[PDB]
């Protein structure tokens, strides 16, 4: 899920 890539990680 998005909490991996810092481009999405702020709020998966």
């Amino acid at each position: 899920g998005c909490c991996s890539d810092p481009l999405c990680a702020w709020r998966c």
